[PDB]
């Protein structure tokens, strides 16, 4: 797996080893995020695993990741997915597809990303696959907006910039 | 570095060496827990390391630990303070005597503890622990409550147990007031 280099306009310019991409210093590149919701309309919020490079051991939205190349947005979610979570998902639908960002995590490692975020219905049980996800929660999306806005610290930085964004929270509230 | 073992009762019998002491089949053990104030009346939230054997990289109150022989649990409280945060605090309060814990934690290591909870201010800079501590923040401890009611996972579930107890909690907000 590589991550996508992104040039000042998101042109993609080359690739990085995913596991070298990450780094105190980071550089600019594709990725995305999703918000997965089950028939009921709950949303799986997740935690990641302590062997993530980034945000070990931090709650989370259900899915991010990293587009590969000549690779759609939806598709790459689809596929992570089916490898984090071994769950199946209707199209994802587009929440905040400007979406960008750049953080450090508490050991020092940069994300820096063009991140557009997505949501989707799950259309199967999970499978968690433990080298992605540490532990998970299915919960009320008033509950997971309100602990972001009370403690955002206690939630991943992007899932924090993200929940706030007006035009994706409302389109998130939605899924419900 | 030991645990002070307790019996069905809530009696010392003994010690065991701390890591050895938390595994799959903690026995009942001494521990403390504190909730620590800025003058300006914030509570500190800590991140527990990822390298803790027990709750790596969990948010939680601000320091737990384990009292050794001889040491009373106060003097407990100011060392781990010392040791994880760097801090010097004002005498401890007992805000929840009795508070006793046993938990599986996500890798199935299990606390098994009589934890008496406390109360401090904090009375000089934070010198944080790398080894101990991985994060950290200055909260109002409304928002601490509302994160806590709100999402309750994403939190040490002690936290949480000791947030929850209506005593503990009229003391920690005791402690909000600003004091010079
Ligand atoms: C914005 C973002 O951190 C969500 C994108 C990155 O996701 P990951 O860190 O989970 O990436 P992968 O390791 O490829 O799964
Ligand atoms: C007070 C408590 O719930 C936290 C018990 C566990 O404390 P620790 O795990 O932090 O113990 P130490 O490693 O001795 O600091
Ligand atoms: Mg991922
Ligand atoms: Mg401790
Ligand atoms: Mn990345
Ligand atoms: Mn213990």
């Amino acid at each position: 797996e590589h991550v996508i280099l992104l040039n000042a306009q998101g042109v993609p310019t080359g690739t990085l080893e995913k596991y070298a991409a990450h780094t105190a210093d980071t550089r600019l590149h594709l990725a995305f995020s999703s918000w997965l919701f089950n028939a009921k309309g709950q949303l799986l919020v997740t935690r990641r695993a302590l062997s993530k490079k980034a945000w070990p051991g931090v709650w989370t939205n259900s899915v991010c990741g990293h587009p590969q190349l000549g690779e759609s947005n939806e598709d790459a979610v689809i596929r992570r997915c089916r490898y984090e979570l071994g769950v199946e998902i209707t199209p994802p639908e587009s929440i905040y597809p400007d979406f960008r960002f750049r953080a450090t995590d508490p050991s020092g490692i940069v994300e820096n990303e063009v991140c557009p975020v997505f949501a989707a219905r799950t259309t199967s049980a999970l499978q968690i696959n433990d080298d992605e996800v540490m532990d998970y929660q299915w919960c009320d999306l008033a509950d997971v907006l309100h602990g972001i806005d009370a403690t955002p610290w206690a939630f991943s930085p992007w899932m924090v910039m993200q929940a706030t964004n007006r035009e994706a929270r409302k389109r998130l509230s939605a899924f419900t």
